[PDB]
């Protein structure tokens, strides 16, 4: 019933990466042929789906693992630039229906800062979406986290442009994959490993003071917060009543609840559960929750039939469905934006 | 107000390991001197606390990381035997207040099976409590998981004795620690890493068919299920609607909800949140939730004041507080067991 | 697709009361012709609905206001006897699909007790269902309540036979209707007036000591408890911390939560809300919640599609759907009872 | 330890009505002497409580049953004028701690509108608080409801001044008390009768079109909405899917959820339940929930210790504790308003 919804965990892939798309689809799709067409399509099938399910605006982003899988910094940077140029041309076809997040190589803070700036200033991109850590090292076995002082120049750019950063998952790779996941591989992705990566990274940003140095910074997590709201009580207790008396306070000046009120957002991507949504409204607050889908790994029908029909007060259905995002991303009018 | 409560995530340490106890306390306690005395005491301070807070019975278990930190199999086995002999003598002082879980070396399935059998048949231990994977390899960088066919002999022993297995966390070590945790070390333990280990292991047991080969097996998780109930909807969706059409059904014959109804238990250790408890009652069911404390990392006061005073229907307060555990562990009478 | 569900707020009417049936339908049905057919049918339409929606067993009862609308005691008693004899003959056609509640005139405690006893002993009825207070007095403007010593012989018959009593609503009538409802007539029935009557009556039983004199007595309320769970905290507070220091304790010896654990049941009739069900699971406990429909005022489709597909743990879906009622009504078998 | 909280179901009585005050206290207080002192005090005991419990601002109102108990219209109106003049003088001593609601005789719409207007324009009162229906008729056994066209001039005055109307309960009286309550008298007041009256009246305003004729009108209910949120699903179902196909749509143009998003507020007075608050956050939305106490029938300690320490996200703690009310009542400053 609700129209003008905004979705913002919505992936695309370059047409020239069909092999990579099919490999990823072999893990996460039950219809590879349909998946290939849907993840590459922008302006036809995606619009048909959105027209049928009351989605007015979609903020598109590059599929995982995307650029974060690329450990050669020169190749990674060139791919990020290529993807951003590509999607900017695609969204120009229907700008009243689509915006985009920047795709970044995260090998170098200044390089990523400059490319984010290019995307926002040249193309009007709405923020950045990065698939967790950047693979690095001679054969990609290292990983680059962004929760340290080397990345201050990048987070300062996010706050200067006043745009959010969506911390999306990626698959485990290298030694981590071999040690923890190969022998229980069906847990890779949405069932468990994705959330383990994102929650580690975002709570690393918390405990390493990123939101203290950059109190304006907005970080978004999918999948109703990648487990974190479930342990809001336990994290807060073990911070305020334990670790904050042992040294954590030196690099973490506020409570986990403060950071969720001031800095962190969660979306409903891939987690179409009213019971869990209700629990998140208590632990995080409806003001900090955004509707999203996770297309094409999830269907518009599943996400939108769920949300349109969920038992929910009308105030929060409007906020989660579009008004929260309209404010956060400073959106102009779009289809059914005031319907 | 409720008396005769049962707690079963309650740790002790051997008096001769004071240095190890102090190191662990430097991470997880704000009063090392009191912690040292409390984790070694069995029959005096522990009883004073329990008498003040309506705890009739405690099932004791060895502190983490315990034997799972020991990668030399000969040393590990000898320590497990030592600990079990020690605690059996300690609980004989007040058997109406204390039982114990077996402490095991998990280097070898048959060895662990035999020691569990010794503990149950000789000492009347109530089950096993193991701190996640067993460190192994020449310098302890390897880890032994129990979700495979080599461990069938061990899980068959659990079901033959009809006793549960409590999958407790341990700290990350070796390469995993260096790669994921050293640069965000305040997340080690209760704030995040503990739950990541246990949930991986237990969901590995699920997806590798342990509960299919051993449908009577009962596994217990602390900390309200180590995130898993939060993603019950998402795991079930990505199993039944995705991975089960891609190959998971070959080694996983039931739904995640079936396994929580038939095989898995959660406790309230270290997670004194009525809002989260309510959400777990919806996702898991009050019949599958056990009260516990996590002493001495948590206080009796915190856990028992919370639970005694939580808004809760009287049926579930009695079940979670003691009647669920009385049935699961086939308990004879104990202090206030019918009060 | 749970099978073998039990529903027990399921109404029929005598064919000879068509004019009265059409008047009730003019208030509470959008399709009077289908309503007349459905409320008078026992063994065809009703069975077809149950076959399509996984309902194995239904306990049938007489429509409201029913005998409680009849203020002439002789006419009322003869009608009750007629109804019970009638429904006994009809449910003989499908004893594995139907049981019945006794229909009673509640003008006289001994008369009602004798007729309940005849129904149970002669016909195997499962209990009694009564539409709130009995209309009485010259023109029916008086009300007979059952929460007093005159009714002890009746409550004792319920506990002796060990069958429950379903306190169903009826419409407001006479001076009460004129004074409170006529100027806001769209609130009559399920929107408000029904719950106001039942909660008054049942909380009257509580505060007048009925469950103290008859501790084994089981009372069932529909519609998730007619508001009472919403105020569980508030009622308990204003009893234990206020009124029970001013005189209530003289006739009310347990807490409201005690009575919901020991004496009171709620059903899901006409209240197909998972959010509200979850809240009742917290305030009342899943052990004390029964599935029901409220057919034909509600459809099988609405009730069963909601419950079959509600997000709920498997343990509580089985209990609420059938196992709670199977135990309460001592059902050893019926269609799909162990499906 | 949230400071600057706003409470607004906070009662006073005139010193000259001591006998009436002691009678009300005999029903609803366990300490009559303290009650008399607290309900008549404005500027000493009340301020001390607020200083100790983080309440910056209180909107005071006259005790129930108040002017609504007075069936002589001339006496009732003179009493209202007296009360408003009185409380205006008392709150001048602490304008950064107190505002007031108008006390009204509701015998005549124009008379009430004129007195509300005098209170707002002359004294800066914040709205009106009325104890349900106005007693009227020879011996006060009649009731005046406000959900009809006669009261349009009054509702228009509320929207013109842009101030809300608090529908507070009163005791049942006369024939209604005798017929429904006298034989179960411990249910009178907070346990049940209060909510039955207020929900009847407010849902009467809904179904008689008051919010359609006056879409800007704001109505406040105490006690987490007097049961209505519990039946949000059921009311909405029986309106939109039943009664609105039989005639309700002629005088009721929006859904019940619409009216709770646009016109109706609930407060936490006398209902210090986080479980129930969470449920109301789902059914009503945190934006429409206001903190309040119900002093001196409830203590500051109970209300404020509950709310200050409730598990709640930080965003909603600030909104419910003060920011919602700050916006509704256009408060630019008061003690600790931005603390
Ligand atoms: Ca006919
Ligand atoms: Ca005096
Ligand atoms: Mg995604
Ligand atoms: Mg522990
Ligand atoms: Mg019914
Ligand atoms: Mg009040």
């Amino acid at each position: 019933h609700m129209l003008g919804k905004i979705a913002l965990e919505e992936a695309f892939a370059l047409p020239r990466f069909e092999e990579k798309t099919r490999w990823w689809a072999s893990l996460f799709s039950t219809d590879a042929e349909t998946h290939v067409k849907e993840i590459t399509d922008i302006n036809k099938i995606r619009i048909e789906h959105a027209d049928k399910h009351g989605v007015g605006y979609q903020i598109l982003s590059y599929t995982a693992p995307g650029v974060q899988d690329i450990w050669d910094p020169v190749e990674a940077q060139a791919l990020a630039v290529e993807i951003n140029d590509y999607i900017a041309e695609q969204v120009r076809v229907n700008p009243d229906r689509f915006g985009a997040f920047a795709t970044l190589s995260m090998h170098n803070p200044k390089e990523a800062a400059d490319e984010l700036r290019r995307c926002v200033e040249k193309y009007g991109f709405k923020g950045a979406l990065v698939n967790d850590t950047q693979r690095a090292g001679p054969d990609g076995d290292d990983m680059i986290f962004y929760d340290n002082a080397d990345w201050d120049i990048f987070w300062q750019t996010c706050t200067e442009l006043d745009v959010p950063f969506y911390m999306h998952p990626r698959n485990p790779t290298g030694t981590i994959y071999e040690k923890l996941w190969a022998d229980r591989k069906w847990l890779v992705g949405p069932p468990l490993s994705f959330a383990h990566g994102v929650s580690l990274h975002v709570l690393g940003m918390v405990t390493n003071g990123v939101f203290d140095r950059h109190p304006k910074l907005q970080i978004i997590m999918g999948h109703l917060g990648e487990h974190v709201p479930f342990d809001m009580w336990r994290i807060n207790h073990w911070f305020e009543d334990r670790k904050k008396l042992l040294g954590l306070a030196e690099t973490c000046k506020k409570t986990i609840r403060d950071y969720f009120a001031e800095n962190i957002w969660i979306t409903t991507s891939g987690h179409f559960s009213t019971t869990t949504l209700n629990f998140c409204m208590a632990e995080v607050g409806s003001d900090r929750i955004l509707f999203s889908i996770d297309y094409p790994f999830e269907t518009f029908s599943d996400a939108c039939e769920w949300f349109d029909n969920a038992e929910l007060n009308g105030t929060d259905r409007l906020k989660i469905g579009r008004e929260n995002a309209k404010k956060l991303f400073k959106l102009d009018s779009y289809k059914d934006s005031s319907a």
